[PDB]
This record gives C-alpha cells, structure tokens and sequence, in this order.
C-alpha cells in the first residue's frame, strides 16, 4: 500500500513539485488552490505558519518574516561567499550560529531562527501532504532532487530537509538527470548519448551536459549563472510600465511599493500570456493616485526588452560545450526544463544556436524534474520490494 509507493520531489529555488509514478503514468500532482507547482516560500505570522502559495500571496505585507531563497544557503557555511553577497538582497534576517547560517524571523510574537534545511522541511512537509491527499495514505518514501553542481555539504542538508519532514530519502539525484529520464533517454539501448539539459527557472538559469552510456549518468560540465531567471523578465517590464505611466501621467510611480509590486504580479502574468499570443493586456485599477493602467505590449516589445538576457543564455551553452569538449553535432538531445523555456523567443535562440534542432518540450519544463524524481522513486521502491 503505502509502503510500496514512492514520490518525486523537485525542491526548486522558487517553485517545488511533486509527482508520483502509478498505473503506467505520472501524475503531477496539484496543490490545495489546484497548482501543479508551490512556491518554495515559508511565512511566519502573528497566528500561524504559512508554506506555498498562502505564503508567497502575502509577501508584501510581511516581508522580513517572509523566507524564500533557502536552497540558497542550504549546505554552506555563514562564511562562504555566495551567503555574503545574497544576504544583501533579503528583507529577512540571516544570523551565524557558529559558523552555520539561520534565518531569523517573528513567529508568534516571538524571535525564532532556522537552518535552512529546517526552512526547507516545511516546502517539503508540504509537497507530502500534497501528494498524501492526492493519495488518499501517507506516502513516506521520496526522490528528492538537487543541482548537478551541488556538493556533498549540500546533498548532505538537502536528505537532512527531507528527515525532518518524515520522508525517507530513497536517493538524491541531480535534476538535469531527472529530466533526462522523464524524457526516457536512458533508455536508448547502447552506445554513449550526449545530453544538454537547459533550465531556465524562475531565479537561476543552469546549463548541464550528461552522458548516458548503457543506462549510467555522467555529468560532463555544469555552466550558467545562479542569479538570471523569470523573474529578471518581470522585472525589465516594470521599467518598461513604470517609463510608459511616467509619459502617460507624467508620474514617477516606482517609490510607491504597493504601485510597484501590483504591477510586477500583472507583469509576470502578461509575460505567460507573451509565451502563447502575440500581445497581453493589463488591467490594473487604481495603480497610483486613483489612475487606472490599462494598457497592452506585444511580444516584440517584449523580446526588445529582455533582448539581452535571452542571448546571455547562450554563453553558458557555449561555455558547458567547451569543458565537455563536445562541438554542437556531438549532442544527441536536447532538454528544456524552467518555465521560462516557455518563451518562444528562447526555444528560437536554444534551437538556431543547435543549427534548427528539434528541442525535447513536451513535458510542462517546469514539472519534467519531479516527472523524472517520480519515475525514479518507482523503480527504487520497486527494487527495495
Ligand atoms: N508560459 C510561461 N511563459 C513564460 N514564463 C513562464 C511561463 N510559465 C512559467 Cl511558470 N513561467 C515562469 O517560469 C518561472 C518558474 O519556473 C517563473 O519565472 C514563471 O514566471
């Protein structure tokens, strides 16, 4: 029964999902507000915790309680670098506790601190009971998967989340090897196959290459850049909107934080309308000073704004060839994964780049790593019997 299943986690930067692998399929499996992937936020509140969706929805009223970001700092010390530089960039509180960073925060009226794997458990914890409830029994056994370039420090803290949320970690995988298996390119009988796996998430944008030689994984080369995502897109359409209200009304809006933050949420929204029309509309009463915005973009103003960032994608591509020391013929298959991969004007870039390729997108690219975790996590249950 219970003990027989297993589930895939992808425990995401933004955004996590969970899937479970039955009667020849993988479902996906959506949340309590019918969403397929839950945001890798946790909020501490004058009368509760709140993980998900509840806990990103509330984020401008509650800032500095508030946590995201905490694969960030999973595994690494308080000393490291990457802590210092991303510690500048977040309403929350981060302490040392000797030598090991915690998130500080109010949580009931009192000061509480957390490792970032205890954050982490609580995205996790979530994703059980989503599944659970889907189900209809506790699922205990998981897949939980990480970046290819992660350390064992990480991978280490990453298997500690997923102990203190009551799963027992069956394997921690790396996420380009997940979506390779979603895609069944492990399968492919013999001979080596080169695999480049573009994931261009909402925060982080990773670049892997793997060889598949009868059925064993190895990671050739890992590039891109830990700081461009979705949400650098959303945000070169503020200062778009921001520009264009300003030779409207001739008004700065942008030091009006509630102006700001509604039109960042109608950005994002119109920017997933971009990936499938050719123009999006926003329809935000009230904005600034009682003035509706109502107003619309067509996805080559889009593409002009971001122009920059969707080439900058493929340094990292070229990069990852090169320390593979493959040239581009010498890829077999090509995987997009991130929901920004979504963009019509990437997948253009990605496949012109591959001299016109055909690009693995089928699988929804912000689900084909728990697709994969999930597919993984049944044939390890399977073999533990
Ligand atoms: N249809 C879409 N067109 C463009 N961007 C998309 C789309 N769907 C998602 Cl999710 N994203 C973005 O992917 C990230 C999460 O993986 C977020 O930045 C989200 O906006």
């Amino acid at each position: 029964m219970a003990k027989a299943a297993a589930i895939g986690i992808d425990l995401g930067t933004t955004y996590s999902c969970v899937g479970v692998f039955q009667h020849g399929k993988v479902e996906i499996i959506a949340n309590d507000q019918g969403n397929r992937t839950t945001p890798s936020y946790v909020a501490f509140t004058d009368t509760e915790r709140l993980i998900g969706d509840a806990a990103k929805n509330q984020v401008a009223l509650n800032p500095q309680n508030t946590v995201f970001d905490a694969k960030r700092l999973i595994g690494r010390k308080f000393g490291d670098p990457v802590v210092q530089s991303d510690m500048k960039h977040w309403p929350f509180q981060v302490i040392n506790d000797g030598d090991k960073p915690k998130v500080q925060v109010s949580y009931k009226g009192e000061t509480k601190a957390f490792y970032p794997e205890e954050i982490s458990s609580m995205v996790l914890t979530k994703m059980k009971e989503i599944a659970e409830a889907y189900l209809g029994y506790p699922v205990t056994n998981a897949v939980i998967t990480v970046p290819a370039y992660f350390n064992d420090s990480q991978r280490q803290a990453t298997k500690d989340a997923g102990v203190i949320a009551g799963l027992n970690v069956l394997r921690i995988i790396n996420e380009p090897t997940a979506a390779a298996i979603a895609y069944g390119l492990d399968r492919t009988g013999k001979g080596e196959r080169n695999v480049l796996i573009f994931d261009l998430g909402g925060g982080t944008f990773d670049v892997s290459i793997l060889t598949i030689d009868d059925g064993i994984f190895e990671v050739k080369a890992t590039a891109g850049d830990t700081h461009l995502g979705g949400e650098d897109f959303d945000n070169r359409l503020v200062n778009h909107f921001v520009e264009e209200f300003k030779r409207k009304h001739k008004k700065d809006i942008s030091q009006n934080k509630r102006a700001v933050r509604r039109l960042r949420t109608a950005c994002e929204r119109a920017k997933r309308t971009l990936s499938s029309s050719t123009q999006a509309s926003l329809e935000i009463d009230s904005l600034f000073e009682g003035i509706d915005f109502y107003t619309s973009i067509t996805r080559a103003r889009f593409e002009e704004l971001c122009s920059d960032l969707f080439r900058s994608t493929l340094e990292p591509v070229e990069k990852a060839l090169r320390d593979a020391k493959l040239d581009k013929a010498q890829i077999h298959d090509l995987v997009l994964v991130g929901g920004s991969t979504r963009i019509p004007k990437v997948q253009k870039l990605l496949q012109d780049f591959f001299n016109g390729r055909d690009l693995n997108k089928s699988i929804n690219p912000d689900e084909a790593v728990a697709y994969g975790a999930a597919v993984q996590a049944a044939i390890l249950i399977k073999s533990t019997r």
